[PDB]
């Protein structure tokens, strides 16, 4: 365990391009430090003097991973069998994704000649479900019918319910009895010169690698969190409080049945930002790549 | 070479969770597509129909790497030997970094009793250089002396010149003859209850792994760019135009003089976003992690 701590310490020093940790010294007073990192927006400070890094690159990494778990699907409407009906055949991708972050229906309201009278019209979207036939109110929206424009119909929860039912098919009847009064018309089939006005459904959805537990020799990640306070480094390391020193252990079966050998290797790496005294007078905010191992696998 | 293309194709399909590429079909008309990805801000379109991804996760990755090459240094002033002089001993970190992105001097103007008369005072910062003694005008700034507040003195180019001269020492004489007229005083030594007003210099600076060239067997990255147009995939792949299929080749010396074996392994991975037809009706924008290999090394 002391050897592990020494190893982690050497690792940190190497990534910071330091030959050793800074000598102890009476540093710049804490008030000065906090004020400086506050004004430069380097570190946000709560009361009692707890410091977090304001522009943490690790948070950006987590955000990127969120994007990596998120897919955006554009489904163009197919003509329905009935009048004023659209068919949406959502890709199987949406079935793999569990959480519906957002879903919109885009319909283009075409107003050939501008009309101020009856400025606003009520558009309704009915999901045609069977078991014989009943209609769900997908969306009831009041829109402006002054000029030709796109209109957006939020249908998040309804698409969520649809996917939860294990379905990716969606037939939509559209109703707008006041539309022609305003001299307006909903482009339901993007045909010919109005083909750039073909309606569509947008769907942004999320989806929601061994760790060493009791696994004997297989390639896995051992989690070893080490607080800087416990290893006597919290004097020159301002932030964060600790370091997730996860590492890859185990052996990997070869390609014997390119390269034959296989190694237990970090397959998922996360960057980490640090705020520290380089000496008694110099505080450094630094962003280090490949600092934290998130997953291990066989090469 | 056809086997390499097949390998890349299989790789892409695997990362997209597809068993094979989508069957050809008469897709949704290009006008509809472009309009849809434009309105949803999924893909920016120039004329002639060239498509780029608007929220490319790869660009975010490049930005993160820029942060990983950038350090921010806070140097607190030490008392000079002369009157109204501050000494800045910049960390050696700044010497490693070549490009000075920005540098500021923060000085706190303390106005005990508010004074509207002589609203503005001229503060000058003189860098005291020798070879006997001459003074450079670091900064000449006109500031408001109504209330006690911080003032920021841009010194980017001057700190750049200092670092270019291979020096990290900086003595600054400060002049403000109009300050006491306005009942103001520059906190030069953050002492006692004014210790949170200790002046400081901020410095944000940048710094500015084998590739297979003719290296026989050492671990390196082979660069293989493949355009989707040339491999007949540009019909269902809307963006980007091609794929940097870089890969790791070579052998790695062992740890014989943990794990003994070492493998040529991607040490630096970059994520890539794709915009593609899942079928004739469904366009998917997806962000894939660990898609592009940027560097290879021995594990
Ligand atoms: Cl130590
Ligand atoms: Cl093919």
């Amino acid at each position: 365990q002391p050897e592990m701590v020494e190893a982690v310490k050497k690792h940190i020093l190497n990534m910071l391009h330091l030959k050793k940790r800074p000598d102890v010294t009476q540093p710049v007073p804490k008030a000065a430090l906090l004020n400086a990192i506050r004004k430069l927006h380097v570190g946000k400070v709560g009361e009692n003097g707890y410091v977090e890094i304001e522009d943490d690159i690790g948070r950006r990494a987590e955000m990127n991973e969120l994007m990596e778990q998120t897919s955006e699907i554009i489904t163009f409407a197919e003509s329905g069998t009935a009048r004023k009906t659209l068919h949406f055949e959502i890709s199987k991708e949406g079935s793999d994704l569990s959480v519906v972050e957002r879903a919109e229906v885009w319909l283009f309201l075409k107003v050939p000649k501008a009309n101020r009278t009856r400025t606003k019209v009520t558009i309704r979207l009915f999901q045609q479900q069977k078991h014989e036939r009943s209609e769900l109110l997908l969306s009831e929206k009041v829109v402006d019918a002054r000029k030709s424009t796109w209109h957006v119909f939020p249908v998040s929860s309804s698409i969520q319910r649809l996917l939860d039912q294990g379905k990716s098919s969606l037939d939509v009847r559209i109703a707008c009895e006041q539309c022609q009064e305003s001299g307006a018309s909903l482009v339901l089939l993007g045909e010919e010169k109005e083909q750039s006005h073909r309606p569509f459904l947008m769907l942004q959805a999320r989806q929601s690698g061994l760790e060493c537990d009791g696994k004997v020799n297989i390639c896995c990640k051992k989690q070893f969190f080490v607080s800087f306070k416990d290893i006597g480094w919290n004097d020159w390391i301002i932030a964060p409080s600790g370091y997730h020193a996860n590492y890859c252990e185990g052996e990997c079966p070869s390609h014997i049945a390119a390269n034959l050998k296989s190694c237990c290797v970090p397959t998922k790496l996360r960057p980490m930002s640090m705020l520290y005294y380089d000496d008694g007078q110099n505080i450094i905010k630094k962003d280090i790549q490949n600092m934290i191992v998130e997953e291990c696998g066989c090469s």
